[PDB]
């Protein structure tokens, strides 16, 4: 399917279905969607919520946050697992409090050069909380996008994540950019599944290659060894 049938079909579903309930998906800022971005990096939704509340209340803003010792931050960080995340979270309040007057940047560069911010991460944040024309690619979207394009190959192989980015390029518009990003992650994680996909539950089925081919296992590729 046409990548503009792509980006409606997932918007329209998105409308209907679609649940931004999650505290980092009311009110949106920038450093609300970064805080939560990386919580849930490694870590499961469920037992990020109480964490991402709680460090919303002790850490208002990312001056606060910055300002706080590194020590009370990895204390509340407990039971959320890859301490390297707080380490480097801790690092990038640091350095927008210093390099940008405590307002998170809103300009790609400026976000993806913080620590522990990679490209998908910083599209996620100005996306999500601005609106900005960014693409995502994390675990969710290769998945979805992998199959429905069947990209067969490892995305670890530098031309085959290439190729999923502009394919993610691709199929993500500017406008309603904020909730087609959001509506990838929740298609990749509720109903395009590393197991068994829920295809008959997909908005993408009439055109998923996977689907038509019951393929799905397929892709994305596993680590060739
Ligand atoms: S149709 Fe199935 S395999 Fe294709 S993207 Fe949707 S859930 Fe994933």
């Amino acid at each position: 399917m046409q990548a503009s049938q792509f980006s409606a079909q997932v918007l329209d579903w998105y409308d209907k279905y679609g649940r931004a309930t999650l505290p980092w998906q009311i009110d949106k800022t920038p450093y609300k969607v970064w805080l939560s971005e990386v919580m849930l990096q490694q870590t499961q939704v469920a037992t990020v919520i109480p964490y991402f509340e709680r460090f919303m209340a002790r850490f208002p803003t990312v001056t606060d946050l910055a300002n706080a010792p590194l020590d009370e931050v990895l204390h509340l960080w407990t039971g959320l697992g890859y301490y390297a995340r707080a380490r480097n979270l801790h690092k990038a309040a640091q350095q927008v409090a210093t390099l940008h007057g405590g307002k998170f940047p809103e300009t790609f560069e400026e976000v993806a050069a913080l620590p522990g911010v990679g490209r998908s991460t910083a599209g996620a944040i100005l996306s999500l909380s601005l609106g900005k024309h960014f693409p995502i690619l994390d675990g969710n979207v290769k998945r979805v996008l992998a199959r429905c394009y069947a990209v067969s190959g490892w995305p670890g192989k530098k031309e085959v994540e290439n190729k999923l980015w502009s394919l993610s390029e691709q199929v993500t518009p500017a406008v309603g950019v904020e909730r087609f990003n959001q509506a990838m992650m929740d298609l990749g994680a509720m109903i395009c599944t590393r197991s068994k996909p829920k295809c008959s539950l997909c908005p993408l089925q009439n055109g998923c290659i996977a689907a038509a081919n019951n393929s799905w296992a397929l892709y994305p590729g596993k680590k060739p060894k």
